[PDB]
């Protein structure tokens, strides 16, 4: 089902030379591209084909890693290059859009990189050049919603004239290489399984941390908030990929259809559980990276009812998981930039050694996504009549450090192109998703809720720090 | 207090036990087969001192102190007037112990308040360590016995309790479900020097098999005591050698090989045969590999594989549990092995502990999707570069200081382990089965290579 | 939520409008279940006025005696209809309230199912205000069953469409996922480790006699695995809804239907067996076979057995045996899953059996939930004492005396009359439920497997008994 | 051989043992040879003393065992010759008496545990000890662990253990040999026997009578003592055993003194907490007014008839498993029973809808009949509206029912067999009683620093409120029929 004919929307974007040229290229430059390719690019402003393939260039020679670049490379990559200055406002430019595009039977891939209220204009278009026509996929990167109304209103629109089939809702998050290892990870290994349950797990918790600030996406940024932004689809993506069942195979929807379904269980957050479930945090004046940093009113300069950080406490009520508290963490300006996962097991049934003995440390595993990759699983062993709980550590990055550091959205780009692709969303996933976050906002939004700050750098509120200890365990922090 | 070291002036109590012993400071008595002097035993044991820790020997003002207090006697261990010339170790074999007992007693008395340590197989047939225990135990008292087996006392043969059971991981796939096979291998690159008379009387498999790693597999395979009590541990090792799935003789055939180290190479050098070294014919199996079964609702069906011998290629001392597959493979053919998951310490050679596990290759939508067998590495003895390397033997004196068996050999436990181990024996030969040379730095014969395959299993190797 | 006071019958002529519709029906409404204020078509044309005097007939002659009085006949009768009409002919279909929702129910065959359709649309009643039911047998492959419901389907709105299959509606095949997951015993049991294997039996003392012309179309594995027991297989191992919902519990059933192994044209010859119903005796009475009952010599399966594998997680290399059969020694609907012996016999031999736990649910004709122990023979033995298996059974006939409700069609009726649907069956799972069972007909197609003879009311081949026989596995019967 | 009976004068010997011997005689499994020496402490002195024990058989053995014929074979092989356990001197009379020493002795102590040691060291010097010579004790075993020990000791000293073949009653009885067949020759059971899939276990000896004839016996000891030290704790080790490797007397024995070793202190402290104490009351038993346990004791009485623990293993397997024990005398109803609740349904599929979905339970009832049972959930059968109906139900299996046709005998005439046979497979080990001694004997000291009352309940009632609450604390209830 590979598709020769695909057109690029909002080639004016930076995303479009920071994530998607150099990904393109990235691609051509091994060749996992049919030669017999055509890459229609378009951006409002005017460029010639061979004009605009200028400017990818300099896309590509400020972005594409230096080792991949190749000026051989390059040019055979920008003769597959085409570009075609049109309004979307006007339907009737689409069709030098068309008479590019190469015969529908081989199909057209239809990248959207704009804001989610020029989508409606643009598919419009498409149809009357012939391009809306079945054998057109389509992809999505954007702010697409940030309740379920919205996501609705431009989901419902949008499978008026396509089909869930055709529509490749695309996530940042599993195009990362640790992300997918993890599903390998649980069902590539029958240890984990057996006790991947209610019983003999006991806390598992999300900490995608961040120093960085909402530099440049302020303004922008204070739109959707930490949980809006990171915990809506990144993170609960996560859960799903660390809880969802087992698909028979590995298919696009029965792997989705298992994640639909942990999206869909999930203890609901309700008025009265969000007080002792959630908690808020924005910044403070703070110093980070030993360089003192602003206040988030500081750097915003009006008021703000925004997070930039999150803390819930998640429940799956399913056979499996039911019971187990989920301790979700995202926020920005935080001690390091480490996104990891730690499951932590259910203490041995009994401790048959001396109370003097040291107190037995429950066995868990860990993961860090980002920065480094690394899995490391805690035990208990004898000391050389006392012992220490030691990890059994593992690094990604120097099992292969050969492997090329492709782009997150190389691979991402052509499961598109390839054929059906688990790596992107649904809109099952998609309203599961919105369905505990909007409550969430509604219910907070509607309990005069306001985020307890922290200064930068301090890892967040302290009435975060509780959520989790007043239930008796700590957040993972490195020693 | 004073001691008696019997067999101190050898090899037993010269680098294993006595040179370790220097850590272990009371007048120390040490009896010798070269009867030498006072000052002479402090000289042969500063010769050992030379041989220890090279920091702790150093740092030693003992080395000092063994040449200003030092005893020597003539052992005269088969005079029923052996002694005279508090706790004595048996440093000395199973045959010079029995009249060794008996005489070393009487000159300066004995009952409670002396040393009974076996220090030895103390045992060839059932009957031997049968007569030769009932004896004892007629005479002294079994919390005064302490039949050693120089394993138990490794600390890492210690953490083993708290690896299994400390860890709520291992145990949920501990069983016959979720364990394909299990595999023990004791190597050692070195040929046998000056010990090859006694050892092809004893045989490769009395030597390590009955002691060395029967109780090892205990502590592999054994249930849990309900406290870690010197008895509980014991009684529930007991349980596992009482389990064991006896070899007939017919079990024999199919479920042994025996072995031989020939003539080649170890290391740089070139080695010699074992029968040309002996220089008389040997029928001692230097190698021999057991398809042990061990029968019990936890086990009844996971085989277990041994393997220990000598001039082998590399000396490496660990354990196997690879796991029972995956139910099913949730991916396609075309991406990865899914080869098992496997658990391996490394012991005497280094103390490490890794898992075998899988992880999906870096990769991208292209035809083949593998995914790579990848290891969690814990490298016991490179963490503790705070904790003194300190020798095995040195601990287990500790023990005996308290008077408490810690970890001593109990006759309910022997005599469960040579009821098996002489059913291959009388079994075997009533079939006239016979060792196989295999070259020095080799791996046993060939005659293993198709044991571990008829199953559809492969030894480890880490290449 | 029917807003429905209109009922459309089809087939009545059939030896099915009379022995379970009529009577079931008799039951909705002589227990206020049917509106006071509340058609009968026929496949083969009828002389009209008939039904008034044949549902006397046919109901007093099915309807269970105690049930039967003379009241509840003649409201029953009186709001019967019967209109004399061809559904070969659309005109004849339009010779009914607009306000009362119309519900059509299609009691013909898959072929005469798409003529209804036409006349619906064409003579007024099909409508938004009309949902539509359909026999389990609809289609014969699944390109034929996914022509008629492609058509069904631009005609009618899936919800309107209520996929009907009776065997859904039986009591005991209903409470099948109450017993395993409403008991926690059951569960850990459930998987390859701890089940050997599944052992189902829909059994049958009569031959078609009436029904053998339309039965040679269908074979008796398309007459009865394709729906009624390839959904026991999905009850006996559908992995747990997070809760019970119409469409996840179908949802669910779909994963188990796509989960099993492939029949090809290779695993045909060694995992599946047909049977053609010989002569013998029924009832110390001859009976005649199937080529002397039906004259045309065919290779009609009267009998069937599998060997079906679902490979997943839990149940990657569970046998399942399936043996539907006609003209067989007994009418005994039978699940029999039989449980992984004890890991190691701590007990001697000489006087162990130490068979094998196993879980019997007896469908029909009675309902009987089982379970087999192995206990010590009560007597005194020095040596090798005696144990005896021993059965704990159940009896949900004699337990739920008090419930007394007859048949599970009313149930399935009336609910559509509510529009329920919870029973009916999903596009989806009938897909799912064709391409597995048409591999197996044309395997032994491509590979010319015959049906072999069994005299009538002998189990069946007797390559089926050596089917299991090879695997140590025998068929479960009373001893 | 010879068998003898001291303490022949019991109401136990009466009703228990002489119904038993008779069974034994009536199926010949009891060899004409074989002489049967009989010394009572207080009546039917003469030998034509049979007539007695005839009264014996009458008024306890069953009618179609009993066989007027029968009788006349087993009582002319019935001796009696009056002796006193405290004189030595007249012990010579059972001696004298058949008994040769090659066919060898068999002797039955139905003597307390304080007239055991004396009547040892009459036999002694009858010849009657050492080798050829067997010897049976009873439930009792001492009032302490060191007072056990003290009569144990010289026991020991005086036959070797293989000689020694302690009786606990219970031990014998096809329903108590069955639990380890049902545990180990199924495997349905055990994944979920453990710390994970099981709420609470639930052992319960039920009595409709009081104390009479034993209450002199009794009020030194107490119902602890009496029905648990040796009978509920075999029981107890049995339900939590971890499996022996095959099955050999040592074999099942070593894991099950170990589930006694590994039983928690109930220490002073918890006695508040996990002990529950009555005293028999006058009020109704079998539908009769029966009189209270003081004003039958006709002195104050600190013994209590009834108790109720919150046991605890605490192994691998059980660790934090309340076990509830309860053994009580003028309970409601005679029944013998053990109800694992296991641990319930992790979710529930249908939450929503109405139904309990009740916990599944394993009910064995030893006692009076025998029977195994199941608890399962499965769906009321209903047409319904919207939202469903589950109702439990049970799996059932009477063993009487199954195997009718065995012979129902008494446990005695298993338990007799062994030692004529020289058995020792139901015969309690020094270590075993110890293990049930000492957590005994530390539940009493409690008591005592606490000065705990044995609370009053009336007659034909569910033994004193104290327990109903203490099992009501946690959730968990006491199975009642209904
Ligand atoms: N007893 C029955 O007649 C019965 C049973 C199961 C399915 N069906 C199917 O429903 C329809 C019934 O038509 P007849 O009543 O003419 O057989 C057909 O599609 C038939 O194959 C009938
Ligand atoms: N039913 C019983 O009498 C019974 C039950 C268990 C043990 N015992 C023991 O047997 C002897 C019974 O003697 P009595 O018949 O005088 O009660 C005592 O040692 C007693 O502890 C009696």
């Amino acid at each position: 089902n590979t598709v020769s004919t695909m057109i690029l929307f909002g080639s004016t974007g930076d995303l479009s030379q920071r994530m998607l040229l150099p990904a393109l290229y990235g691609l051509d430059a091994d060749g996992l591209l049919a030669d017999d390719l055509r890459i229609v690019c378009t951006s409002r402003s005017e460029y010639d084909t061979d004009g605009f393939r200028d400017f990818a260039e300099k896309a590509l020679d400020r972005f594409v890693a230096s080792d991949r670049l190749n000026d051989d490379a390059k040019a055979k990559f920008l003769n597959k290059l085409f570009y075609a200055t049109v309004d979307i406002t006007d339907p009737t430019q689409f069709g030098k859009i068309a008479d590019l595009c190469g015969p529908v039977e081989k199909g057209i891939a239809i990248y959207l990189a704009t804001s989610s209220s020029l989508f409606e204009g643009a598919i419009a278009g498409l149809k009357q050049a012939g391009l809306a026509g079945p054998t057109s996929r389509l992809a999505l990167e954007k702010p697409l919603g940030q309740d379920l109304a919205s996501s609705d209103h431009i989901n419902d629109a949008v499978l008026k004239v396509f089909s869930e089939k055709q529509v490749y809702r695309i996530d940042h998050y599993l195009g990362k290489e640790t992300v997918q290892n993890l599903l390998t990870l649980r069902f590539g290994n029958a240890l984990f399984e057996p006790l991947w349950n209610s019983k003999g797990i006991d806390h598992v918790q999300i900490s995608v941390a961040e120093t960085v600030g909402l530099e440049g996406r302020i303004g922008y940024f204070d739109s959707s908030g930490s949980l809006r932004d990171m915990v809506q689809s990144h993170i609960l993506q996560l859960v799903a990929l660390v809880a969802m069942e087992p698909p028979a195979h590995m298919e696009a929807n029965a792997v989705r259809d298992e994640k639909v379904k942990v999206f869909r269980a999930l203890r609901p957050i309700n008025n009265d559980t969000v007080i002792t479930h959630t908690v808020t945090g924005q910044y403070g004046a703070g110093v980070s990276g030993g360089k003192e940093v602003a206040g988030y009113i500081d750097e915003l300069g009006q008021p703000s009812d925004t997070e930039t950080f999150v803390a819930i406490k998640a429940h799956v009520d399913n056979w499996r998981w039911h019971g187990v508290p989920f301790y979700i963490r995202t926020g920005k300006r935080l001690p390091a930039r480490r996104s990891e996962i730690v499951v932590q097991f259910k203490p041995v049934p009994h401790s048959i050694f001396s109370s003097s003995g040291g107190i037995l440390q429950p066995n868990k595993l860990r993961i860090v996504l980002q920065p480094d990759e690394t899995i490391q699983i805690s035990i208990m062993v004898k000391e050389p009549a006392h012992m220490r709980e030691v990890w059994l550590d593992l690094s990604l990055t120097d099992v292969f450090k050969d492997r090329k550091r492709r782009i997150a959205h190389e691979r991402l780009l052509l499961d598109l192109i390839e054929g059906d692709a688990t790596l992107f969303v649904r809109r099952d996933e998609v309203e599961a998703q919105w369905i505990w976050i909007d409550g969430i906002r509604e219910g907070w939004k509607a309990n005069s809720m306001k985020p307890k700050t922290y200064v930068s750098g301090t890892w967040g509120p302290i009435t975060a720090i509780a959520l989790v200890e007043r239930d008796g365990v700590t957040w993972y922090d490195l020693e």
